[PDB]
């Protein structure tokens, strides 16, 4: 269970029945099973945003190439899916756009509560592992 940890939300008590605790379920699970080469930041005094910062795994085109991907989670997490995208200077791939956006099925159209934020963004990484450019 690596990544050790700035800051605690993990600390306070979040009823046991909102939004925040499912949240606050899934910080814990992603400290404990970080996604490849990834590193976490919640913003103080709002557990609903997280970023986090990737750095290119060295067998692919990315590699040592420090990207950031945001994930805010909405009002109604995890029924309506967390909006995960890149931050400031995304990753010029396929499936990425100028503004960060990221097409990915996990995102919309094929998200489910029981989705795990370390597994949305696990896979987006395998997603940059893959082609040129």
């Amino acid at each position: 269970k690596p990544s050790r940890t700035v800051e605690k939300h993990i600390k306070t008590k979040y009823n046991l029945g909102n939004a925040n605790y499912r949240i606050q379920k899934e910080l814990n699970n992603f400290l404990k099973n970080p996604p490849i080469n990834c590193t976490i930041d919640v913003h103080p005094s709002n557990i609903r945003i997280w970023i986090v910062q990737y750095v290119g795994l060295e067998n692919t085109i990315y590699a040592n190439e420090v990207y950031k991907i945001k994930i805010i989670f909405p009002d109604n997490y995890p029924l309506k899916p967390p909006i995960v995208y890149f931050l400031q200077k995304p990753p010029k791939h396929t499936h990425v756009y100028s503004n960060g956006d990221i097409c990915l099925s996990v995102l919309g159209d094929d998200y489910n509560p029981s989705l795990s934020i370390s597994g949305l963004i696990l896979s987006i990484i395998s997603m940059l592992s893959s082609a040129k450019e």
